[PDB]
């Protein structure tokens, strides 16, 4: 990733400090007064929302390189209340006060251009994610995540295609359709806990159900898209 | 709003003049192989995707001013195939191609971060239905609907809060789960369907169901929130 490793080298320059989180670690909650700008370098986490009696609900999972940000770039108000939470075993992270990365892009349009299609990034995202909701139901759900994981992090092997990815994990990842879902999947051989892992065979079952992920991630990610197509 | 007008301006200083559009036309098409900048300014608008037996999925709906995109600002790759249709009778839309976007918002910042902070709005507009639908099901999205109508079309009236949009627009966007909800809250009189309108008259139900969009008009749309409370 090309322009990450710049947006890096540009935030160092400027003297950013990495910092390096642990598993189930919050690099931002969501009662901080500080709204911050988080250029995920490397790691997995989840964007978890926590209502007034307590119950957590994950919205949205994301991976290094990217860039997040709880507030608005020119207001420095909250976009919303959440928190970004560390699932994989490390992540490393640098964060940016909200009002530093004005500045810090205004003088440098290359890199805000980058920032910007991070966004743009998510609203395609977005977009694809309710369409194959909207056809699939949850069906589209889960074969939506289970497609992407197998993009990023499918070795094509004779075994079929290997998720690479340390069962804790696949854990933090992941009720009755589901389980009555999951079934239908292994029963169908389109993933199998083989060896301990999941492997994949019928990535054609996970493109079906999820269409529209499948074009996006063409459209965002076509150099990984082709791997393994 | 404020931002919004002035971009309008500065659209018109540099040569971009306003197209008028009539119901049920595509402002872009999903085959026009020319990324566009669609800053709708007034009107009532929707993303579609056309899978491929042929069923049109509506994805999003859109309402000047606002700011919707085909291409990746950086790369100017496609960002999804997608067709922008109007559903309101006209609308005013400014289409700039996707490299004089870049030229015009790297020339002037101000409208850069106007753009950006309204897909940051979208960003966390779509994690906060996500988020009311996962908590309290259709409950969530239907009280999700009628509070968004609430806000931006809701005008005090003794008989209420009316809803003011013509009623075939209403009729164009609008099951069996579905009846049984608004059957509920018709007879609990939150809404109230009289002289062929909509009004609401329990606000705060509303909110309870649908507390994370309630949250997002806050952060995102004080100013219409703060009208309504
Ligand atoms: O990392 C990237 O540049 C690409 C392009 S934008 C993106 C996303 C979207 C949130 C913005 C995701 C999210 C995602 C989807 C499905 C499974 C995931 C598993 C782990 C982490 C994130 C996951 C993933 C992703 O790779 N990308
Ligand atoms: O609001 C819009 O103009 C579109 C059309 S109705 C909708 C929803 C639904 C709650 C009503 C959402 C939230 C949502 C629900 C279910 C699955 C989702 C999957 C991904 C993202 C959001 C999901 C978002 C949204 O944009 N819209």
């Amino acid at each position: 990733n090309a322009q990450a490793e710049e947006f890096k080298k540009y935030l160092e320059t400027n003297g950013i400090k990495p910092k390096q989180f642990h598993k189930k670690e919050l690099i931002f909650n969501q009662w901080d007064p500080q709204e911050y700008c988080i250029f995920l370098y490397d790691g997995i986490t989840k964007l978890t929302s926590i209502s007034e009696n307590g119950t957590i609900m994950n919205l949205q999972y994301y991976k290094g390189a990217f860039v997040i940000m709880s507030g608005f770039i020119d207001t420095e108000t909250s976009v919303g209340y959440y928190n970004l939470e560390v699932i994989s075993e490390q992540a490393t992270a640098y964060v940016i006060k909200i009002n530093e990365l004005k500045e810090l892009l205004s003088k440098n349009l290359t890199h805000f251009f980058y920032v910007f299609q991070t966004l743009q990034k998510q609203v395609s995202y977005s977009l694809a994610k309710f369409n194959d909701f909207s056809i699939n139901g949850k069906l589209g759900s889960i074969c939506g995540q289970l497609l992407i994981l197998t993009y990023v992090y499918g070795k094509e092997t004779p075994d079929g295609i290997k998720i690479t990815l340390d069962n804790l994990t696949m854990q933090e990842l992941g009720s009755s359709a589901v389980s009555r879902i999951i079934s239908k999947l292994k029963q169908e051989k389109v993933i199998v806990y083989k060896n301990s892992c999941f492997y994949v065979q019928n990535l054609d079952y996970l493109k079906r159900y999820a269409p529209k992920l499948d074009e996006w991630f063409y459209l965002a990610c076509p150099a990984t898209w082709g791997k393994l197509n």
